[PDB]
C-alpha cells in the first residue's frame, strides 16, 4: 500500500486549514517518480463550498483521511496489473483544495477557505527531495480529470521548480487524463446564476478570483489580464508549455457532456458526431496522445485500464513508447486517436 504523509509546513492546508500531504510508495530500486493528482470537480463560491464541505468533505479535509491507500491502474505496483511503470515510486495527492489545483490563498480573516492547490503540489516535491527524488531521472506528474486539467497548468511550474532548486537532471513530464475540455457550443443553454446553470468558462472566471488562481506564465502573457480562464482549456495551454506532456481523452468525455447540459433524436446526433470531430481536430497536433471514441471518463487509475485499444495499441504500451521517444518506432506508437464517429464504436470501449 501507500502510505500518507501530512505536510511537515502546516500552513499549506486543505479547504478548512487541515494540512494536505501525500500518498508515498518507495522504490529504493528506481529513479523513476510518478506523482498523480486526484480529481472531484470544484468549488467557486461561498454557497456552493459550503455545500461541498458538508457531503464531499474528504475533498476539502485532510481530517479523516486513512493511514494507508491501495495503488490501482498505473499507481498499482503489480507487472499484471501496471505493464508500464510497475516498479516506481509512487504518490497519490489528495485533492483537498476545490480549485482545480490551481489557488495561492490561505484561510484568513477575509477567506472562509483555503484554495491553495498550485502550492501544495511544490510542497509536496520539495519534501519528496528529501526522500529520494533528488536522485530521480524522471519525474511524471499524472492525473485525473481535475487532476489531469491541474498537469497542464502546473507541469512547468514543478520544471521551474527542479531548475531553482539546483537539480537540472531531473527530467520532469506530464500526463493529463480526462482534464482536455472544449468551451464549446452548449446542447441547451442557462445564463450563469447558480452553481447548475454557470458553463465552465463563466464558472473558472470567478473561481480564479475566489481562489487567487494562478496559471501558467507563457500562457498569461498571450490572454492578459482578467483572461486567465483560457488557460484552463488544453488546447489553449497545450501550445504554451515546454515539458512533454502526453494526452488521454475519451473522445465523448462523459463531463464534457455534463456541462454541455447534455444526459437520441437527430439534433442531439448530430451534436454528439460534431463534439467528437471537435475533439479529434484539437489532437491533431498533439504527437504524444490516447483518444479512443467511448462514452466515460478517467482511465489510469482504473485496475483494468489495460483492456482499451485503439488501432490495437493499448495505454500502457503506447506510454512505453513515449518512453522510448524521448531517450518515430517501428510498431510502437505513441499518437492514437480514433476516427470512428459514434460512441462506443471502437469495440474495446469499457463497459
Ligand atoms: C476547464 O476546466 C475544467 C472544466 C470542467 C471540470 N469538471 C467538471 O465540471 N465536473 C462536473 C462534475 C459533475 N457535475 C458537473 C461538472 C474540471 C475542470
Ligand atoms: C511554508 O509554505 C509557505 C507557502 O509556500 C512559505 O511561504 C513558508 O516559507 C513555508 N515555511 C517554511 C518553514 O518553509
Amino acid at each position: 500500500d501507500l502510505r500518507l504523509h501530512l505536510l511537515l509546513n502546516t500552513s499549506v492546508t486543505c479547504n478548512d486549514g487541515s494540512p494536505a500531504g501525500y500518498y508515498l510508495k518507495e522504490s529504493r530500486g528506481s529513479r523513476r517518480w510518478l506523482l498523480f493528482l486526484e480529481g472531484g470537480w470544484y468549488c467557486f463560491n461561498r454557497e456552493n463550498c459550503d455545500s461541498r464541505y458538508d457531503t464531499m468533505r474528504r475533498l476539502m479535509s485532510s481530517r479523516d483521511w486513512p493511514r494507508t491507500r491501495t495503488g490501482t491502474g498505473i499507481l498499482s505496483s503489480q507487472p499484471e496489473e501496471n505493464p508500464y511503470w510497475w516498479n516506481a515510486n509512487m504518490v497519490f495527492i489528495p485533492y483537498c483544495s476545490s480549485d482545480v489545483w490551481s489557488g495561492a490563498s490561505s484561510k484568513s480573516e477575509k477567506n472562509e477557505y483555503a484554495f491553495m492547490g498550485a502550492l501544495i503540489i511544490q510542497e509536496v516535491v520539495r519534501e519528496l527531495l528529501g526522500r529520494g527524488l533528488s536522485g530521480a531521472k524522471v519525474l511524471l506528474l499524472a492525473g485525473s480529470s481535475a487532476g489531469g486539467t491541474g498537469v497542464l497548468l502546473n507541469v512547468d511550474r514543478v520544471a521551474e521548480q527542479l531548475e531553482k532548486l539546483g537539480y537540472p537532471a531531473i527530467q520532469v513530464r506530464g500526463l493529463a487524463d480526462s482534464g482536455w475540455f472544449l468551451d464549446n457550443k452548449q446542447y441547451r443553454h442557462t445564463d450563469c446564476v447558480d452553481t447548475i446553470t454557470c458553463a465552465p468558462t463563466e464558472a473558472i472566471r470567478r473561481g480564479i478570483r475566489y481562489w487567487n488562481g494562478v496559471v501558467p506564465e507563457r500562457c498569461r502573457r498571450q490572454f492578459q489580464e482578467g483572461e486567465e480562464w483560457n488557460c484552463f482549456f488544453g488546447y489553449k495551454v497545450y501550445p504554451t508549455l515546454r515539458s512533454p506532456v502526453f494526452v488521454v481523452q475519451w473522445l465523448f468525455d462523459e463531463a464534457q457532456l455534463t456541462v454541455d447540459n447534455v444526459h437520441v433524436q437527430e439534433g442531439l446526433r448530430l451534436y454528439i458526431q460534431n463534439l467528437g470531430r471537435e475533439l479529434r481536430h484539437t489532437l491533431k497536433d498533439v504527437p504524444a496522445s490516447f483518444a479512443p471514441a467511448c462514452l466515460s471518463h478517467e482511465i489510469i487509475i482504473r485496475s483494468h485500464w489495460t483492456d482499451v485499444q485503439v488501432k490495437g495499441t493499448s495505454l500502457p504500451r503506447a506510454l512505453h513508447c513515449w518512453d522510448r521517444s524521448l531517450h518515430p518506432l517501428k510498431g510502437c506508437p505513441v499518437h492514437l486517436v480514433d476516427s470512428c464517429p459514434w460512441p462506443h464504436c471502437n469495440p474495446s470501449c469499457p463497459t
